[PDB]
């Protein structure tokens, strides 16, 4: 298993050399979103969280196929004040309700150092 904290705060450099095999890896969901929300990558433990099946997840609008919950001032307006500043940073909790048992998880939002992407980051609580 990989020994990364969540929350790290070098955290966008350590997963800049994992593939989707070392993803994996971690204790923690993570998910590579695009600008748009589409997902670039999806590990095997936010698989496990919110039992959605990571490799036909890949292509799907997080927020508009995959997530519907997350489209909320919250979490979306978020992401996307985030994504047109250019920078983003941002931990919360907030609970996973969609088409699944009511999952409280704590969520880290955060700028991956690859050009126009970004990473989601989810733990149980």
């Amino acid at each position: 298993m990989e020994h990364v904290a969540f929350g790290s705060e070098d955290i966008e450099n350590t997963l800049a050399k994992m593939d989707d095999g070392q993803l994996d890896g971690l204790a923690f969901g993570a998910i590579q979103l695009d600008g748009d929300g589409n997902i670039l990558q999806y590990n095997a433990a936010e698989g496990d969280i919110t039992g959605r099946d990571p490799k036909q997840v890949i292509g799907k609008n997080f927020f508009k196929d995959v997530a519907p919950c997350t489209d909320s001032p919250e979490f979306y307006g978020k992401f996307k004040e985030g994504v047109a500043s250019g920078n983003l940073n941002t931990m919360f909790e907030y609970t996973f309700d969609y088409q699944m048992t009511p999952t409280k998880v704590k969520v880290h939002m955060k700028k991956a150092l690859s050009g126009d992407s970004y990473w989601v980051f989810v733990k149980r609580v």
